[PDB]
């Protein structure tokens, strides 16, 4: 059991193939963020080694764009540093030209389109309000 919490809130109207390469890309910078998730290797029953996975919960959730700009409003006035997607990324594969194009926007007129936050447990409840956990 863990003081934070890790969640990551999507658009809801992304298609099933965006929210996860979306979550892929949030949840390598949560891993950026705080190695020490990372756990022990998984090792199978014949002696085969697997990569270490993040020993912590990760809770899913989604909810519309407004109700996700909010979100992303409540995690920097709580002074949390959070992994952040925007509809125009889905542009280029090229992460100069996505960071380029992340910069031309700002939270009041971003097209978020996914966050991912690790914080104290009680404080993330509060930054999530109003989203829904995934089906």
């Amino acid at each position: 059991m863990f003081d934070t919490k890790i969640a990551v809130i999507l658009r809801d109207d992304l298609a099933v193939w965006q929210k996860l390469n979306v979550t892929a890309f949030l949840m390598s910078g949560i891993v950026a963020q705080t190695g020490e998730i990372i756990g022990e290797p998984y090792r199978d029953g014949a002696g085969n080694v697997y990569n270490p996975l993040s020993i912590q919960p990760i809770v899913v959730m989604a909810t519309d764009q407004e109700a996700l700009r909010k979100i992303h409003q409540r995690s920097l006035e709580r002074d949390i540093t959070t992994s952040l997607y925007i509809e125009e990324m889905f542009a280029t594969g090229h992460d100069a030209a996505n960071r380029q194009v992340f910069s031309h926007f700002s939270p009041d007129t971003a097209k978020v389109v996914g966050m991912a936050l690790r914080a104290d447990r009680k404080i993330v409840d509060k930054i999530t309000k109003g989203a829904k956990l995934h089906a």
